[PDB]
């Protein structure tokens, strides 16, 4: 049927210090935007808008900004890749 809008990214972060975002909101957490040197500009498949639904093992739906920011931390600061789930609609 018509797509669900739901994509699943996965970014070796081997060349990356950062995913390269900014994240707004807390209905969810969206990515307000992109900055250049970032795996995420280098993949080229997220977008400003983009709704995180789940980073690794953690979800964000009703999450807090403050919570969202500190765990992203944390999963880019441990190497290995980084699995994203965005909501494109
Ligand atoms: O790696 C990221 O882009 C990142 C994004 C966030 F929303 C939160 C944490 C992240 N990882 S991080 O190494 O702490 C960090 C913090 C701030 C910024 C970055 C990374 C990269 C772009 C400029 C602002």
């Amino acid at each position: 049927a018509m797509s669900l809008n739901i994509i699943t990214v996965t970014l070796n972060m081997e060349k990356y210090n950062f995913l390269g975002i900014s994240i707004v909101g807390q209905g969810g957490i969206y990515i307000g935007s992109i900055m250049k040197g970032g795996a995420v500009a280098a993949d080229g498949r997220i977008e400003p808008g983009d709704m995180l639904l789940q980073v690794n093992e953690i979800n964000f739906e009703n999450m807090s900004n403050d919570d969202a920011v500190r765990v992203l931390r944390e999963i880019v600061h441990k190497p290995g890749p980084i699995t994203l789930t965005v909501a494109k609609s």
